């Protein structure tokens, strides 16, 4: 009925927006903490009824494979720690759910889906998009031919980063800037919206290397995928300005949620035979967060491959590699 | 005090939407008609109380050295047909409002610039959006540093063209496809919110060849543009889709308008310190198209130059050229 969930990485995400969501979920339960900080396992593990048996560091981590509560981890760490931990977990002979941006690399990547393979255990990204009732009518949009052919994704995100000494603006931890943080929900929608790969890539960077944050990764880094379809994507990715939004267009009309992606708060408009007009989505049975966990747990329970698998990560990483390498050669970059 | 205008090309956009226009002007009349039809020289001058001799055809066009009324011609042709009649329209002294795109080419707007200079007339082209009151207000936003410094501009320009018969859809005629038309609007847009010009492009083109629409022309080329300040821009021109929009953001906020730079229906919307909300721009003492029009009447009262000179429309074809390049070569071409 419900499998058990480690959550690995007691931050931001992991404390406020995941843990906190197990309340609606049908099919998942928390079982363990890990975490790398003793007293947010006391606070936690506190708040969340979990035992001491069931708290966990760093060091103790491999243990877990001992612990039949738990069935799934997940690991909500800074990005160059999702490949160890989801191969120290799948050792440990459980189901991962890994955020994104799935690793640094694509031979990261593809070490972690080996090792899931390898275990007999499922891997999923944390795309929890693909569960939110606006990105899921949009989705449905385009597949029903509302729009006719996709034509354009025009699809920006990127937020104002803060403090120079966060993870995420250190190379060694983060893997890399905006585009491994933020942008890549611009290139992940462009992907879901057209249901298909791109063949081409251009990219163009622009950071300030004076301004304190962004002394070892990028602040912008805006990018253009084609489509075989003949379909095209512009994509902006940033770390200087607030943007959360994506319109797909067709010949027939197109399709917009502003803000796209963002917690809550999603709202799309459509224009489909007239003038733009609001559109409420059809509504979902629980909330993206909830729907991601439980997807994982219903994928275990009936032997099914999760919708964003560790392939859909891969794919993601393939794209990345070549917008960084479009930026730095100043070319088109074929794929 | 007014100056009178010679409208040459008695088309759409000379008829339908410049020619009612002059009733708000101030300082601009229509004191003369040149066309290629005879049955349009009686209608409109019929219309407009536009004697017979203030009627001519592009035959007797030269013939309009000698009428004193006429100050101005307004060339509202097809593109490959605005070099010739400029440069026709200078040497009989007469001072030229000339419709984007200026020319098919770089070279073609440099022989138009020299003709009007030779001639000690002025050259104006039609970007009437920089006399729209929303325009105008995006752009004093900027000026008044209400973003902070422009990281991104993010806009699309297209509409589904229909007639595979007509002139724009022509070669000949048009001298390009989508870019030349509509998507002109992206990159001037791109080049007058950020007051700068463009050191790097890059451009992707989508075009179905099977199309009885596109034999000859581009349907879709997107483009991304990077200024000296570090600032962006992520554009869209098409022929297969619907769009006409900008946003322009900076870390302290942003402001976009959609529809932007149509004839009438602006809607602005600003995130600036709270939530996205909507913002009404500072009134305009008339509509864009008089404003247009009285603004090159007088500039030539006072002896000013127009803000939208002959170097602007040939600034607008140097990137141009440069976009074409980008998405033949797939290199970020530099300028
Ligand atoms: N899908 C989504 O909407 C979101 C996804 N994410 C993803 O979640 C992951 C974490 O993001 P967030 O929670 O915002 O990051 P935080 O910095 O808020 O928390 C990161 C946690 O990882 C653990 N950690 C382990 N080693 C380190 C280390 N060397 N340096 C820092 N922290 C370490 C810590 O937990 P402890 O103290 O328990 O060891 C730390 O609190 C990232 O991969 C991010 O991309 C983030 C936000 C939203
Ligand atoms: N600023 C804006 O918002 C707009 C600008 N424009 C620009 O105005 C110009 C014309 O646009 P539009 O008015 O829509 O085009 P139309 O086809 O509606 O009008 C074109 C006119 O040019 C004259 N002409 C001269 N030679 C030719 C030829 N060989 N083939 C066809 N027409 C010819 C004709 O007038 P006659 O019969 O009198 O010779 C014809 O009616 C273009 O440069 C376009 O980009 C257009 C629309 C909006
Ligand atoms: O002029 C616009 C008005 O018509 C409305 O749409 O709200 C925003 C304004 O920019
Ligand atoms: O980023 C981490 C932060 O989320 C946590 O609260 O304290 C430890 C840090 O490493
Ligand atoms: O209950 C949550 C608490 O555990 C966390 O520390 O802060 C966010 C709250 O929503
Ligand atoms: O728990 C984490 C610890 O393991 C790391 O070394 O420093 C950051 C902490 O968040
Ligand atoms: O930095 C965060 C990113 O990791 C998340 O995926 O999207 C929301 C952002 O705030
Ligand atoms: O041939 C041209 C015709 O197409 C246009 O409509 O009228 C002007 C002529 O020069
Ligand atoms: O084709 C037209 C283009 O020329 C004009 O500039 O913008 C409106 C479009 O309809
Ligand atoms: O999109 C294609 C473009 O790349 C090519 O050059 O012109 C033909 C189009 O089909």
């Amino acid at each position: 009925r419900k499998l058990g969930y480690a959550i690995l990485g007691l931050g931001y995400y992991a404390t406020r927006i995941i843990m906190p969501r197990f309340a609606e979920c049908e099919h998942s339960r928390l079982a363990a903490l890990v975490s790398g900080t003793p007293e947010k396992l006391k606070t936690y593990g506190e708040q969340y009824g979990i035992p001491e048996t069931h708290r966990y560091s760093y060091e103790t981590f491999d243990r877990i494979i001992d612990n039949p509560d738990v069935d799934i981890v997940y690991v909500i760490t800074p990005n160059s720690l999702h490949r160890p931990f989801t191969e120290r977990a799948a050792r440990a002979g459980k189901h991962v759910m890994c955020e994104k941006p799935m690793a640094n690399t694509v031979a990261d990547c593809e070490a972690m889906i080996a090792a899931c393979k390898k275990a007999g255990r499922k891997l999923m990204i944390g795309y929890r998009s693909r569960f939110q009732a606006h990105n899921i009518e949009a989705i449905k949009l385009v597949r029903d031919g509302a729009l006719g052919p996709v034509r354009t994704v025009v699809t920006d995100h990127g937020f104002t980063i803060g403090d120079p000494k966060q993870w995420r603006l250190n190379r060694a931890l983060a893997g890399g800037g905006s585009l491994m943080d933020i942008g890549i929900y611009s290139l992940n929608a462009a992907r879901y919206l057209t249901g298909e790969e791109p063949v081409a890539v251009n990219a163009v960077e622009s950071t300030d290397r004076s301004d304190p944050r962004f002394g070892e990764v990028e602040d912008i880094i805006n990018f253009q995928l084609l489509f075989p379809s003949g379909a095209t994507a512009n994509c902006v990715s940033a770390y200087s300005v607030n943007c959360n939004r994506y319109r797909v267009s067709g010949p027939k009309g197109w399709v917009e949620i502003d803000p796209a992606t963002s917690y809550q708060g999603q709202a799309m408009r459509a224009q489909l035979g007239g003038p733009p007009a609001p559109r409420e989505p059809a509504p979902q049975p629980k909330n993206q967060f909830s729907a991601q966990l439980d997807h994982l747990s219903e994928c275990i329970l009936t032997g099914r491959e999760p919708i964003v698998g560790g392939d859909d990560g891969l794919k993601d990483l393939r794209v990345i590699e070549a917008i960084y390498r479009a930026a730095r050669e100043g070319r088109t970059v074929k794929l």
